[PDB]
């Protein structure tokens, strides 16, 4: 039986979502979509020819009692209300990142989630559905390297948007690396710093710092470094390397496209969007939260409490990026109503 | 509107396919299966979840009115036969390839489906669908490199099961690539010569000879020499190399896992089987063939035709695996039916 | 003590060859030179301030009592005669490649020198000291990938001077892959076919076809194929894959230079000058010539015998260029005194 | 005219130094030697078939008129001393890192120097004449990846001997990235920060931190981070990325071994010797120290200057490790002399 679904946001990615649950993958259909811009709503119901009822806000859609599955698309600032109103509904809730803008915002989804029979709530976390950072996590896990002493990652994005402000280098851009190392390596944070190298000509946004070096230590004792690099110019590319007692894991060379011998140069083609870089993580990430629901059945992806690291760790951050000190973490030992 | 299958042949493809379908594939839901090993077929039922009819043989299957497309996944041999009888019927028919193993077998099912008032039949070869091969065509097609000269190509596989004969090294193996190259060089054969190098020690089937090597020889006047390996041990791989006037082009290496450094080595898995190597241009070729059937419109990928002028070409290196000598090829223009 | 040397041909590998053993290698000096043009000669003394003299012709620089070694470096037409006449001395012999321009020239040459009592000339085919080649031979020769089956080489150069005729590209080119391959393997050939695929638009020359793709097969069985492809403008580049029972091996990428990610690419440069990519061989190829001569012992690089065999092969590749048929090699058992 | 040169310190890098001296390069002779263990010398001398005096300590080597340069290859502790009596010679000087113990025995060095009529001390930081990394500070260079940003570099090693403690991976490890940064930015460091993550299984040495970090500023506000690994297991590995405002450039993987395809793997080899790694340069530096003295012209390599800043830093560095505290770093300007 096929998964009722609403979605509440019809933006950019709220209609990529769209398109995925309609046009890409097995079992679901979206019936009721809502936006404050009522005019994004049904633009979203035409375009991709929904048999689905606009409702005027995120309150009407979710008394709805024939969607068994809400999708929280929008601005970011909009979620944690969103979340909190459908926690009093026995829906299953996919709600993109972040779970709330503040820590405190995903403290109360985590406590109002906690009251409930079950787990609903998924998070949009897919980094960890990326076929190769699971591979690494894979075997990494085997041992074969033994213990993972330190980590190494790039996150590197050629250009920005005039919106994007420095703190965004945290919540849009690290926060993916943010959930992904506590995950890869099955440890807690202790703290992180944010520090800031020469600063790149090639900024143009105001107050933004780039690149940004992040150092995050985990209560193992594992140190990550991160750099995060977003007017780079040259590609978007996600690096991880894992250094570990005896020897060392690294993601591969990315890309399908052909190597060409021509003028003096062996090359290969970069990926220029994290849009089609990510695109099979979001396909097997919706997919399996989906797979879940139509069970019957918890999510088994990333959960809100998840969300709650990813915004104590943000917060943390944000708050490094102020002096370049460091911050430090300490989060309570995980619920086992989220083990 | 989700499109009822029946699987004729439920071996390792077979499974995969219906795996496909029914886990990660919109629109479709087998529903019938046979298999001459019923145990085999009721094993896919069973380990597939599928609710699913077991038909004792392909003749019941296909008298079955509410299949609206058949795959035929059994042993190449068995094809032929199989594809005449559903020609019987108005259903949609998805063969693997080989069409046939013969020439004249070939010959017949372009013969009856001629017949016919709408094209059913669609082939798997599924090299034009993968997104690395068509990556490279697209930049051939450029101009970037000039004019194709060579194309160096290798078809490695770990090993082969006991019922594969020398025969098969073209009908099974070398299909692909005599499929492969027309397509991607737009351009038709002159020739094929197959030549035996020194005999593999890993060989334990009785008359296989392995490695072959083939050289086809287009009418643009493009040679290509490809390596057949089915007994390589070290895993399962496709190369191709275009040597233009200008510049190469080359498929890259394909994996996901990641690359280990560890014990005097960096090293990366490569895969074993089709079965992942290949599972994009799987999953794209059958989705398209569905999508069409959900329409009841011809399929739009490789034909019958197709198939048929594959096998001439591979009747003809079937004729020089006997004396190593080269085979003249004549293919006759596209009928109508199938342009 | 230092190993006296006179060089006869003093052109662009003469001065090369002269340069490497006055300004890179240990143990030899320059004492004598000649070349058919004086000046030339006379510019060589200058050049790299040898303490030097210049005779008028081969035979005068021959009875220098002191040389210990002579370097023939002239036109290749000129070695044989040059070559018969160091042998009535007792000095060591560096020929450049080839040791005699027809087949019946080499053979003298080893006629005469089985009449001495050591071995005295090395031939100068600088491949089988190329540190990437050897560490593959080497890597061959532990078994790791069993029996070697099929080699697949590429001989690519970016352009050719308007002298290149269609016979060097045997004689100039193939010949080095003709020398390597039977050493590669320890085999002897049985066979050479050269074909011609399509012609390239960037040929220039009179009468040269490019690309060739030449067959060799070996006793043992093992099928060698080789693209010489001299007019692919994008690089010069030596490739070299072996195909085991159990595995296979390929030289790398050469080069030393950075990969850059810039501009949606990531990238390495391919070098455009065989002389700058066999730099290290001919230093180690000639050190060791030098090391012999300094304990007056044989040399141990490639002998008369191989630029005897070396000669028969490229003579019956030269043969086959007439019509693209196949050419039998039988090569005579290797003399007691070669090995 | 051949360089006659003095070895004081006949141990492994010692005998290493004498047989290039005697055995690799052109243009010099090892005429005379000593060590505290005389035992040691004298073994040198037979060993290396030298026409060579044993002198009992470096004062009385010194005294030989005939020698026109000296190679310091005694214990780092024991540099200072030596190099200040060889500058009350006029003979040219090549000591081995490091240049003296202390920050201040090398200013000792570099105010004593600067007396002189010219510079004679070249210092033994052969990562400057490494191919690969040349290649990569040339390219970066040209500008084409615009301003340098964010250096990440590793410096991986498989064990360590029982003698290694902490603070030799400060003098004995990082001392190569302390002297190649500063040189490969064409900057000057202002501060040096040593932080320890967590401490592998497989350090064998009390006291010993493995791995460490470093992390280095520069005056143009480019952040250096090193990984220094010295039971890392799997191999020794040189690692440089330079990550620019517009593009990044990294040195590839080291080595000429073929690419072996075997066992569900595509792998290449991993050096295991520091020795093997940079023979290239050693020669290359040495070669050019000879070069120059037999001009009677200064050295034109590492200087008593990088010396000083290399002391500099690393004192810093060991100052660091006490707390993990970042040390500031201020070099007074190069003097004219050092230019
Ligand atoms: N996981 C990822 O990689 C990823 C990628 C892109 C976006 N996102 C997240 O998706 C969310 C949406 O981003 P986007 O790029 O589509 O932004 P967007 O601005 O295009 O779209 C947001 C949509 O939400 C609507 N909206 C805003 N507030 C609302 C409310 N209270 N109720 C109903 N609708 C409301 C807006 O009118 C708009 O149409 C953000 O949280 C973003 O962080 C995640
Ligand atoms: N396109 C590709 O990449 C690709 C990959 C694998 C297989 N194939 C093709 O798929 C077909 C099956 O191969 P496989 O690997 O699954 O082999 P398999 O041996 O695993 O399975 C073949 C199955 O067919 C059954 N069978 C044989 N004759 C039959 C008949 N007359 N009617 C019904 N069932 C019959 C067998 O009992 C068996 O279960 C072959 O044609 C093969 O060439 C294609
Ligand atoms: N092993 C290799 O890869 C390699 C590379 C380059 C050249 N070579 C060989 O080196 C030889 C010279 O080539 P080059 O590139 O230096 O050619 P070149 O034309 O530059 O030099 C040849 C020199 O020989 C002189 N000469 C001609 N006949 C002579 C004679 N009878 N006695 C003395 N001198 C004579 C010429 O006047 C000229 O100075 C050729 O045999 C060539 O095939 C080999
Ligand atoms: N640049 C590099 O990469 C590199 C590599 C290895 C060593 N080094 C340097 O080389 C020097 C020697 O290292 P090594 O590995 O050969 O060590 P070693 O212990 O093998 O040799 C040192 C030798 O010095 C002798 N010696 C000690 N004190 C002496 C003195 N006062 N006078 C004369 N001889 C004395 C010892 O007897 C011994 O034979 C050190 O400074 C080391 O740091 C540099
Ligand atoms: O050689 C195998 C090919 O690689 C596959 O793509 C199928 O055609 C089959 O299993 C053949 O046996």
């Amino acid at each position: 039986m096929v998964v009722k679904v609403g979605v509440i946001g019809t933006g950019a990615m709220g209609r990529a979502h769209i398109d995925r649950l309609t046009n890409v993958l097995t079992g679901a259909e979206v019936v009721a979509v809502t936006d404050i811009d009522h005019e994004a709503a049904e633009a979203a119901v035409r375009d991709f020819h929904l048999n689905a009822k606009v409702y005027p806000d995120d309150t009407s859609l979710l008394q709805d009692p024939d969607i068994d599955a809400v999708f929280v698309v929008s601005f970011g600032g909009a979620h944690e209300a969103t979340v909190l109103k459908a926690l009093d509904t026995d829906k299953f809730i996919f709600t993109e990142k972040p779970l709330a803008t503040t820590l405190e915002g995903a403290k109360r989804i985590v406590d109002k989630e906690l009251t409930k029979s079950k787990k609903v709530i998924q998070v949009g976390f897919m980094r960890r559905y990326d076929q190769g950072i699971r591979a690494l996590k894979e075997k990494l896990d085997t041992g074969i390297i033994g213990a993972p002493l330190v980590v190494r990652a790039s996150h590197i994005n050629p250009n920005v948007a005039s919106n994007y402000s420095n703190e965004m280098a945290i919540t849009d851009t690290l926060i993916h690396e943010i959930d992904e190392m506590h995950w890869l390596l099955d440890d807690e944070y202790t703290s992180i710093q944010i520090t800031y190298p020469r600063q790149s000509a090639e900024v143009r946004n105001e107050g933004l710092h780039d690149p940004q070096l992040a150092t995050l230590t985990t209560k193992k004792g594992t140190v990550i470094q991160v750099l995060v690099h977003v007017t780079a110019q040259y590609g978007y590319e996600v690096k991880l390397e894992v250094i570990g007692e005896t020897g060392e894991l690294q993601l591969p060379n990315y890309g399908l496209g052909p190597i060409l011998r021509s003028n003096a140069n062996q090359q290969t083609a970069v990926e220029m969007s994290w849009i089609n870089r990510f695109i099979q993580a979001y396909n097997t990430e919706v997919q399996e939260f989906i797979d879940e629901v139509a069970k019957s059945e918890p999510p088994v992806g990333p959960s809100a409490w998840d969300g709650y690291i990813a915004a104590i760790t943000a917060a943390a951050a944000n708050r490094s990026q102020k002096d370049q000190e460091t911050v430090l973490i300490n989060v309570a030992g995980t619920p086992t109503f989220y083990q």
